[PDB]
């Protein structure tokens, strides 16, 4: 037993994780098959970053401007091309340590883990929830840009997530594999901000599940709610409405521990409008959204 | 910026779990240059596991009794040996995925990453602390034992951790990998249970400079406290007694901060009086005591 915040083992994602230099801008690429992906904005420096035209920065350079490390040993780059907010580097050497992969779009409420990276050496692994607003609450410093989220399912690494910039109130932005950003953001200068966010409620429905399979019980009660009358409750605390696809999602949780899930709703709503009265759950005073049923029922 | 519990990347471990089986029983093991290592209740029986004498029961078994495999290849165990609670299985092939290595003995209030693992797969990667009390607060299923918990220090791992069971109150108890236990627990089956645990101050201190780093500081007053009456406090609220030698770890994160030690020790006496208020630090409503002085200049 036990429940812990587990990040997939990075071994896969470490052996393809490379630096990459242009000009003074150091930040680290993704090595797949012969092609290096990156933020484009490497290509970029101080007086550009305001309001950059990208297509005109990438034609005033060649490939020789571009330099890949692969831990001790220089990737040769013989081609380069633009996609969307990434880079693509064709490299003379294809990567024997590739993965089986996928590129995959996330949906917010969805998790995954992060490879956080600095000179091409990776650093640390930590999972990461995609927030309704479209941003991570990660831990980046500078120098991390390029480093990516995946998920592991089987062999198969479905990278998720690319690292571009912090907003202003310390959370997180970046796009997906294909260089699409998740979120209203762009990898230029601009005021821009995160958008209000709200709480996932389904997950935090499935750590309920999670707690009760590890012997918290102190919050269950023999009320049950409608469906209707908890989307009142989440709405009023600023938590996602729950729909019948998340019920039957979590129907296999509700099996496991005999609790109806109207029945962990009415628990919830007596959560959010008491509070927890000096107590916890899992080792937390609040309620925690970043796990998805998936994730309680893999390590549960 | 932020903040988050981030474990060592796995790879490097991952190269050396290994599954072993014994009889019925399946666990995994540390596959190091020749030597497999492995926890020794592997050759145990249902009957046996009550109150077993494992010099008996290894005399009993030879070689051919343990089959190990690598991934999808047998190795072939050409030797056994007891040290302490581990047993050590010479194999005939040397692991060419062995790194630099060291077995080190951690101290209470001490972090590592756990790598867990099943069928000697990996599954998943976390930190965690060593408690006062000895036990780590982990997320481990039957299949888990022979899981390791390390650091990463340049190139080297350093090995601290073999897991071999779960304790009554749900938190867990293993060895150093010389097979010696951390704390007054044996692999036999007893009424063992965990002794009273107490909070780590000066890991709580650190976690409070992380704060700051990262932009909160509502937490702060321009007061200050003395060590003794600091450290009375602490007693009330069973924290563990701060040390000038703590003052002094301390150090570099209060000069980063411009925070005297003895100035923050006076904004945790507040917190432990007082409480939160509703508001919280780095995500919690919790005094976060699983962060190191390293940990936290390693991410900050
Ligand atoms: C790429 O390594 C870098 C990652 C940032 C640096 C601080 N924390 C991160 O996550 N990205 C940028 O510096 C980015 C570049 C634009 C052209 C998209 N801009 C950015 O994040 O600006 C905000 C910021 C920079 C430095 C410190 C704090 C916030
Ligand atoms: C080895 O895989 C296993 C790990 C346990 C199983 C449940 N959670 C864990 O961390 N260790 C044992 O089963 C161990 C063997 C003794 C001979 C040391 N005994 C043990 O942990 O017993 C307590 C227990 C067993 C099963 C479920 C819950 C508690």
């Amino acid at each position: 037993s036990g429940f812990r915040k587990m990040a997939f083992p990075s071994g896969k994602v470490e052996g393809c994780m490379v630096q990459v230099i242009c000009g003074t801008t150091t930040l680290n690429g993704l090595w797949l098959d012969d092609v290096v992906y990156c933020p484009r904005h490497v290509i970029c420096t101080s007086e550009d970053m305001l309001n950059p035209n990208y297509e005109d920065l990438l034609i005033r350079k060649s490939n020789h401007n571009f330099l890949v490390q692969a831990g001790n040993v220089q990737l040769r780059v013989i081609g380069h091309s633009m996609q969307n907010c990434v880079l693509k580097l064709k490299v003379d050497t294809a990567n024997p340590k590739t993965p089986k992969y996928k590129f995959v779009r996330i949906q917010p409420g969805q998790t995954f883990s992060v490879l956080a990276c600095y000179n091409g050496s990776p650093s640390g692994v930590y999972q990461c929830a995609m927030r309704p607003n479209f941003t991570i609450k990660g831990s980046f410093l500078n120098g991390s840009c390029g480093s990516v989220g995946f998920n592991i399912d089987y062999d198969c690494v479905s990278f998720c997530y690319m690292h571009h910039m912090e907003l202003p109130t310390g959370v997180h932005a970046g796009t997906d594999l294909e260089g699409n950003f998740y979120g209203p953001f762009v990898d230029r200068q601009t005021a821009q901000a995160a958008g209000t966010d709200t709480t996932i409620t389904v997950n935090v429905l499935a750590w309920l599940y999670a707690a009760v399979i590890n012997g918290d019980r102190w919050f269950l009660n023999r009320f049950t709610t409608t469906l209707n009358d908890f989307n009142l409750v989440a709405m009023k605390y600023n938590y996602e409405p729950l729909t019948q696809d998340h019920v039957d999602i979590l129907g296999p949780l509700s099996a496991q521990t005999g609790i109806a899930v109207l029945d962990m709703c009415a628990s919830l709503k007596e959560l959010l409008q008491n509070g927890m009265n000096g107590r916890t759950i899992l080792g937390s005073a609040l309620l925690e959204d970043e796990f998805t049923p998936f994730d309680v029922v893999r390590q549960c």
